[PDB]
RNA sequence: UGGCCGGCAUGGUCCCAGCCUCCUCGCUGGCGCCGGCUGGGCAACACCAUUGCACUCCGGUGGUGAAUGGGAC
């Protein structure tokens, strides 16, 4: 089941009461120190709420963020992080 | 009234204050009573359901089944 290292970390178990614009800003606030972030994808649709895709420019940053913030209390909930299953289009359009 | 009708009650017109609200939050909006038909949208708010791997926004339901007094002519 486990996923292979990726530029994009998949975060779930996020407080679903937070508006999209705010959630993105807040995630950037804590994850930006791990390395440049190309984009953060969030959607509030039934299928996608409580989840987010932080897209790092370098896999090292994403690996660092995954281990360093695993289970970090965010909006009162323990963030759960993994590597996304596949690359984000932004990553493909480059690499 | 979001949009529409019926029954009842109710002298007029302003002024101040408080309060109300999913569909022109406010002073050239509304704030007696009862009942009935019905459009839009989940945008905010609430609730229900959801732990879900995306890169095309995109689950559902609910609210107006609302809000008072005083003052001047
Ligand atoms: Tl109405
Ligand atoms: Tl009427
Ligand atoms: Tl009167
Ligand atoms: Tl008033
Ligand atoms: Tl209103
Ligand atoms: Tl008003
Ligand atoms: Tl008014
Ligand atoms: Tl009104
Ligand atoms: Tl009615
Ligand atoms: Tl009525
Ligand atoms: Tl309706
Ligand atoms: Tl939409
Ligand atoms: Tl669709
Ligand atoms: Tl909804
Ligand atoms: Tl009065």
């Amino acid at each position: 089941p486990e996923t292979r290292p990726n530029h994009t970390i998949y975060i779930n178990n996020l407080n679903e009461k937070i508006k999209k614009d705010e959630l993105k800003k807040s995630l950037h606030a804590i994850f930006s120190r791990f390395g440049q972030i190309l984009d953060i994808l969030v959607s509030r649709s039934l299928k996608m709420r409580g989840q987010a895709f932080v897209i790092f420019k370098e896999v090292s940053s994403a690996t660092n963020a995954l281990r360093s913030m695993q289970g970090f209390p965010f909006y009162d909930k323990p963030m759960r992080i993994q590597y996304a299953k596949t690359d984000s289009d932004i990553i493909a359009k480059m690499k």
